[PDB]
């Protein structure tokens, strides 16, 4: 089936070089490009030739591609449509379990040009091809509620605010289309009404699309977005979701909520319980309906206390303690540590692989929230992913840099094609797979 | 071949607003066409048509210009069965429909769509890359190829950024290498030393980015900035290879016949407003102290006298680029070469409408011996057309982003492709930026 595989590097949305896959057919030519990516994931290859884009060159990654996959996969002469035969291929090239010798980047662009190539094969637009493959439940198509990044603390901002992301969840509308919207209408008036209080600057985006005001605590930043969402006009319709991203700021055991601060108090640190309660706390204040990595990627027992105080009310999503890791999601759900999964393709490395994961997560009743990276691109992948997986759920940036907007777009484009065809998730995205 | 179906939705543009795209179908399939919108539009544009519903994105909809698009030109244009090579024909025929001479029964934003996806149509029809067509209507020299210098807005100020600064961009562009690949290495590596070194004299908040992509530092100064850019030159390794570009956007300054450098401040002190002679003198010292190459919208849209002065003094020194002054507008351009003001046209193809229009200006451009520089809108999206547009015209500039928001790198990634397509057949632009047309 594939006649011709070329791989060249092209800029990624911080203006770093990636991998994209020119994959050939006699239906035409098939374009994938890979995000970035980085002890627990598969490894992108970089050049680490300190004279030439930092060091962060994939040249040696693209010519895996074209002089070690590509003539071995085209003189495999494999079907393009039996993805599991494509990637089983793909990885017998390289013997490491992390993918370090040809690099993750290099076999993730083959893999997804691969299923584009397939769709047009069965003259299916690409979300059916993965539902095909994935044994998605038959019905109508399932739109994702999408997680939008409006404000930005921990690493990525100045100021005290320990929590490293807040997003906004349109789930109490009845269409992707007017999600979306109302979405973009909150994020504006967060835009407006951070400029106003914290300073024309203030307004300026990080890499994902948020702001990133000088915020000293974690209810100073719900109490501004639970402000956003009423003046745009939508009061009790939007949902608020954390990425508190806390092993940022585990030390000794304890959570430092000032940890940007050199002089933190360690008599304030909290224990794994205090955190908790403090969760619990902000959960009865605001509409908190899902929160991704509250303890350390390490703290086991920390997560299963807390999933077993907060658990059947709301999402806990694992990002640092799940790593996309077949081994680490396993874990996870024997421990019952959380209930939600952040899947990120590049972190795994086959479309193959990813869709195990993401049913593995279904067949323990978790969700599964498709993730963008920091590092994006043009390329659309995931939102035909989210789609087919029927996860309900994607993240996917605020609605703010076209690396972010092209997934929703994208979105916008399966949603019309689809008609009374297609649900959106709205309250339902926990689980989304069995509407 | 000729259309068989043609069809209008909203999508969401790099800033969060609804914009107009396009899906023109032919015998070869479909293609899609994305129109762009900038935050600031020049008085003279034609007319972006925007919905005005309060309750919905703002009254930022373009809901009456995606339906104007369904029920009123694409069956009348599928009637009429046009071959979409012949793209001045295609574009005759959406003139007609609306009838207006600033597109303002229709919407540019309903037109351009069409008229873009057209020639991608066009391009399949012959077998041929988008750019090669675009040289063939456009009637092009033959000969290589030329790909454009990249001018990469890496410090946003203006209506693009919030803080201080009143100048729009500053842009870095990488003429003293031999490929347009270095070309791009080398401007990345200059905006990530210039990132870094915005965050450690100006805090990690200075780091983030405008609307275009550069940094965003609250400074006051011209000079400030330049200085950042100039050490960021250097520190990557690359002093004396990386010229500078400014786009002043002074329109958005210009109030009471003077220029307000402290417009963003509501307490800006009209005293230290400049006219239009001290906003020249401020240019001819930054361009001795600088290597600044080109400058964009130096004066306001219609401040005619003082763009002609400006020119007497340096237009033998400098690029100076019509933008707001021109809108990429043969009767603005035929004015602006009469009366001396300029001598190279900022080509935006939503300033004017259509594609054919949109080349004659271009054309127009040369003829007088101008440069032409192919832009992006600071509202874009993940649409390509502008990179195939900058090789097809031979511009040799094209201004489309600093490397960092994917709406920006989608055009330069782009051209990348089409300089590997090309290899010996295309030439680097380079030092010959100005008069790349000619080469």
């Amino acid at each position: 089936y594939a006649t011709k595989i070329h791989a060249r590097y092209v800029y990624d949305s911080r203006g770093n070089p990636t991998v994209e896959v020119d994959f050939t057919t006699d239906k035409g030519l098939f374009r994938s490009i890979v995000p970035s990516g980085a002890v627990h994931e598969a490894l992108e290859l970089r050049d680490g030739d300190k004279s030439k884009w930092l060091g962060k060159g994939v040249l040696k990654a693209v010519a895996n591609v074209n002089d070690i996959i590509a003539p071995a996969l085209i003189k495999a002469k494999i079907d393009v449509v039996d993805q599991a035969k494509i990637d089983e291929f793909l990885l017998s090239l390289d013997g490491t379990p992390n993918k370090s010798k040809l690099g993750a980047n290099a076999i993730l662009g083959v893999s997804l040009a691969a299923a584009n190539a397939a769709a047009a094969a069965q003259g299916i637009p690409l979300y059916k091809h993965i539902a095909n493959i994935s044994n998605a439940k038959k019905g109508k198509f399932v739109l994702p509620v999408p997680f939008q990044n409006v404000l930005n603390g921990g690493s990525h901002a100045g100021g005290a605010l320990a929590f490293q992301e807040f997003m906004i969840a349109p789930t109490g509308v009845s269409t992707f289309s007017e999600a979306l919207r109302i979405g973009s209408e909150v994020y504006h008036n967060l835009k407006s009404l951070t400029k106003k209080k914290y300073g024309q600057s203030a307004g300026n985006v990080g890499d994902e699309g948020g702001v990133a005001p000088d915020i000293k605590t974690p209810k100073e930043a719900l109490d501004l977005i639970m402000d956003a969402i009423d003046k745009a006009g939508y009061k009790g319709k939007v949902g608020i979701a954390m990425d508190v991203a806390s092993s940022e700021f585990y030390k000794d055991g304890k959570y430092d909520l000032d940890f940007k601060n050199p002089e933190s108090d360690p008599s304030k640190w909290l224990s794994g319980p205090q955190l908790a309660d403090l969760y619990e706390q902000l959960i009865s204040e605001y509409p908190i309906v899902s929160i991704e990595d509250p303890f350390a990627e390490d703290d086991w027992d920390a997560w299963v206390h807390f999933f077993e105080r907060v658990g059947d009310k709301i999402q806990i999503v694992g990002d640092d303690l799940t790593v996309t890791n077949p081994t680490r999601i396993k874990t996870a759900i024997e421990k019952k540590a959380a209930n939600a999964l952040l899947l990120k393709v590049n972190q795994i490395g086959t479309l193959t692989e990813s869709i195990q994961a993401a049913n593995d997560s279904y067949a323990a009743g978790w969700g599964v929230m498709v993730s963008h990276r920091s590092g994006e691109t043009e390329d659309t992948f995931i939102a035909d992913l989210s789609v087919g997986l029927r996860s309900g759920q994607i993240k996917t940036g605020a609605p703010a840099r076209s690396e972010r907007l092209a997934k929703l777009n994208q979105i916008l484009r399966i949603e019309e094609e689809l008609g009374s065809e297609a649900i959106y998730a709205g309250k339902d995205f926990q689980k989304a797979s069995q509407l």
